[PDB]
C-alpha cells in the first residue's frame, strides 16, 4: 500500500540530511560566538535536552502513526488526532510551512551549487594586501552580481543568467532523486551524501585548524567557543537563542521529520532511530560544524573582528568571509570549492526533504502518481521561486514568516494536538511502541509540561520583539510577498477541500 524505507540505517541517515542543510554549519557558531560560545553549550544542552527531543519522537510518533493509515502530511495526520475541522485548517500549516521554505531554500542551493562551480574552474575575484575590507569587498560584490543585488533603494533583483540556468539545474537534481521515490531515490541519495559531508567536513576542519596569520591562529579561534563566560550565561536572551537554534539543529517544525517518519513501518522503531539522528545532526553541527567557520576567521582577523564579523550573520559569513579567507591560503580556490561543494550537498539532503511533505499530500489525498507529484510540486516551487529571485526582500518575508516564525508555532500546535488532545497517555503509548529502548519516565513530565513551556515562552518573545515590533518599517513591496503566500495557504486549504469531496466519493 505505502512506501517504506529500505534499511534501518538509510532511514537514519536520511532524518539526520533535514538538519545538515539548515544551516547546521552556519548557524551554531555564530549563535555560540554571540552569546559565549564555551557558557551557550550549556544553555544548548538543555534546550536539546528539553526541546529538541522531545519534540522529534513526538513528530517521529505522528508520522508513523499517519502512515499507518494512510497519510504522510499534518492536514490528514491531525484529522486522525483530533476529529475537528479546525485541525485540518492547523494541518494546512503544515504543509504550508515546507512549501514556502522550498520556494526560497533551492534558489539558496543553487547559490552553493553555482560558487562551487566557479570556484572549482577558478572563476573567482582575487584580492591584490592586507586591509579587512579590501579582502572581504570583492566577494561581497561577488555574491551581488550573482543574486543581482541593486544598488540598495531598488526593490527589484536581476539574477545573472548563469544563476537562473544553474537555479534550473539543481531544481532537475532534486526531481531526479525525488522521482525515484523514498528507498530509489531519497534513501539511495543519503547514503550517497551524508559520507561524502562527513569527509568534506573532516578534510575542512583539519585544513582550517592548520590557518595561521600574523592576526591569530585557528587553534586560538577554536579555544573562543569552548572557554565559557559563565557570566553571560544568565542572561534569558542566551536561552532564547538556544531554542531557536535547536529547531535548526533537527528541522524540527518544518514537517520533514513527519512525512518521513510516515514512511517508517507501523512497528519500526523510532526512539532509538529518531535519538540516533538527532545526535549525528548534533554531532556535526557542534565537532564538524563549529570549527570551520569561526576558527578561520579568528585566524585571519583575530578574535576582536571575529565576533564583529560573526555579528554580520551566518550568511555573511558564509558566502562573503569564509570564501574571501580561503581565498588567500595555498589551494584556496579549491578549498573554497570544497566548502560550497560541502553546502550543496548538504541542501540537497534537505531541499528533497522540505519537497517531500507536498509530494506526499498529492499522492496521499489527491491520489497522484509519484511522477505527477514530484513535477507538479516542482512546477509549483520553481515558478512560485521568481518572486524569491526578483523581488528583493521577498527571500526574507518568507524565511520570517514560514521558516522563523512558523515552525516555531507549529512544533507547538504538534504538541497540544498529539500530547495534550490525542491524550498523554495514547500519545506515550505511540513513541514507545516498537521501540529498542524504551522513553525514561521522565519525558512524559517534560512532553507535557516543561516543552510546551519553552516554546510558548519563545514564542511570545520572538512574538514581542520580532512580529509587532516592526511592522510599519518594511518596505511596501513585502505585501507583494505576503499576498502571495497567503494565497498559497489558500490554494492549500483548497485542496484539503477537494481531498474530503474525494474521499466522501469513494465509499
Ligand atoms: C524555462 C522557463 C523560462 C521562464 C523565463 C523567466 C524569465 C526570464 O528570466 C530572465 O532570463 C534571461 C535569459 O533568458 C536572464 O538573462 C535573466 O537573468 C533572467 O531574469
Ligand atoms: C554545469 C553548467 C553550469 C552552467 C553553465 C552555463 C553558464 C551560462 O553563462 C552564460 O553563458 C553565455 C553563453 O551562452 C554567456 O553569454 C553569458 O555571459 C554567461 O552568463
Ligand atoms: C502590492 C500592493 C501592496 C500595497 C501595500 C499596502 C499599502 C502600503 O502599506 C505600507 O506597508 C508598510 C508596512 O511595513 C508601511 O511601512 C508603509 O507605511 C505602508 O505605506
Ligand atoms: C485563517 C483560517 C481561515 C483560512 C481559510 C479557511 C476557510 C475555509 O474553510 C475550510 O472549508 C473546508 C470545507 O471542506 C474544510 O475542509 C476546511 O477544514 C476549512 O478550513
Amino acid at each position: 500500500k505505502r512506501e517504506h524505507w529500505a534499511t534501518r540505517l538509510g532511514l537514519i541517515l536520511a532524518m539526520a540530511g533535514n538538519a545538515v542543510g539548515l544551516g547546521n554549519f552556519l548557524r551554531f557558531p555564530v549563535q555560540a560566538a554571540e552569546n559565549g560560545g564555551g557558557a551557550f553549550m550549556i544553555p544548548y544542552i538543555i534546550a536539546f535536552l528539553l526541546v529538541g527531543i522531545p519534540l522529534m519522537w513526538i513528530e517521529w510518533a505522528m508520522g508513523r502513526y499517519g502512515g499507518a493509515q494512510g497519510h504522510g502530511t499534518t492536514p490528514a495526520i491531525f484529522y486522525l488526532l483530533w476529529r475537528n475541522r479546525f485541525a485540518k485548517i492547523l494541518g494546512v500549516f503544515g504543509l504550508w510551512i515546507p512549501l514556502v521554505v522550498a520556494i526560497y531554500y533551492v534558489y539558496i542551493e543553487s547559490w552553493t551549487l553555482g560558487f562551487a562551480i566557479k570556484f572549482l574552474v577558478g572563476l573567482v575575484p582575487e584580492p591584490p594586501a592586507t586591509d579587512p575590507d579590501s579582502i572581504l569587498r570583492p566577494f561581497k560584490e561577488f555574491l551581488y552580481s550573482y543574486i543581482g543585488v541593486p544598488k540598495g533603494d531598488e526593490p527589484i533583483l536581476k539574477p545573472s543568467l548563469f544563476a537562473y540556468i544553474v537555479f534550473l539545474i539543481t531544481m532537475f537534481i532534486n526531481v531526479s532523486i525525488l522521482i525515484r521515490g523514498i528507498s530509489k531515490g531519497i534513501e539511495r541519495f543519503a547514503k550517497i551524501a551524508m559520507p561524502t559531508l562527513f569527509i568534506l567536513a573532516v578534510f575542512l576542519v583539519i585544513r582550517v585548524f592548520l590557518l595561521e596569520t600574523p592576526n591569530g591562529t585557528a587553534a586560538d579561534g577554536l579555544n573562543f567557543l569552548w572557554t565559557p563566560d559563565f557570566e553571560k550565561l544568565k542572561d534569558p536572551g542566551v536561552w532564547i537563542a538556544a531554542v531557536g537554534q535547536i529547531f535548526f539543529t533537527l528541522s524540527l517544525g518544518f514537517g520533514a521529520i513527519i512525512t518521513y517518519a510516515s514512511y517508517v513501518r507501523k512497528d519500526q522503531d523510532i526512539v532509538l532511530s529518531g535519538l540516533t539522528a538527532a545526535t549525528l545532526n548534533e554531532k556535526a553541527e557542534v565537532i564538524l560544524g563549529g570549527s570551520i567557520s569561526i576558527p578561520a576567521a579568528v585566524a585571519f582577523f583575530g578574535v576582536a573582528n571575529a565576533v564583529a564579523i560573526a555579528k554580520a550573520g551566518a550568511f555573511n559569513l558564509g558566502f562573503i568571509t569564509l570564501p574571501a579567507i580561503f581565498s588567500q591560503t595555498a589551494g584556496g580556490t579549491f578549498l573554497g570549492f570544497l566548502w560550497f561543494f560541502l553546502l550543496f550537498f548538504a541542501g540537497l539532503t534537505s531541499s528533497i526533504a522540505i519537497m517531500q511533505p507536498m509530494i506526499a499530500f498529492l499522492e496521499d489525498e489527491l491520489k497522484l502518481s509519484r511522477k505527477h507529484a514530484v513535477l507538479w510540486t516542482a512546477a509549483i516551487v520553481f515558478f512560485s521561486a521568481h518572486l524569491v529571485m526578483f523581488l528583493n526582500k521577498s527571500l526574507d518575508e518568507m524565511d520570517f514568516w514560514a521558516g522563523t516564525i512558523g515552525v516555531v508555532f507549529f512544533g507547538l500546535t504538534e504538541l497540544i494536538i498529539f500530547f495534550w488532545i490525542f491524550g498523554a497517555d495514547k500519545a506515550w503509548e505511540e513513541i514507545n511502541r516498537g521501540g529498542i529502548i524504551k522513553v525514561p519516565r521522565i519525558y512524559y513530565y517534560v512532553m507535557r509540561y516543561i516543552t510546551p513551556a519553552f516554546l510558548a515562552v519563545l514564542l511570545v518573545v520572538w512574538a514581542r520583539e520580532y512580529i509587532p515590533k516592526i511592522m510599519e518599517e518594511t518596505h511596501w513591496t513585502v505585501w507583494i510577498t505576503r499576498f502571495y503566500i497567503i494565497g498559497l495557504f489558500l490554494f492549500l486549504t483548497f485542496l484539503v477541500f477537494l481531498a474530503e469531496r474525494r474521499r466522501n466519493h469513494e465509499s
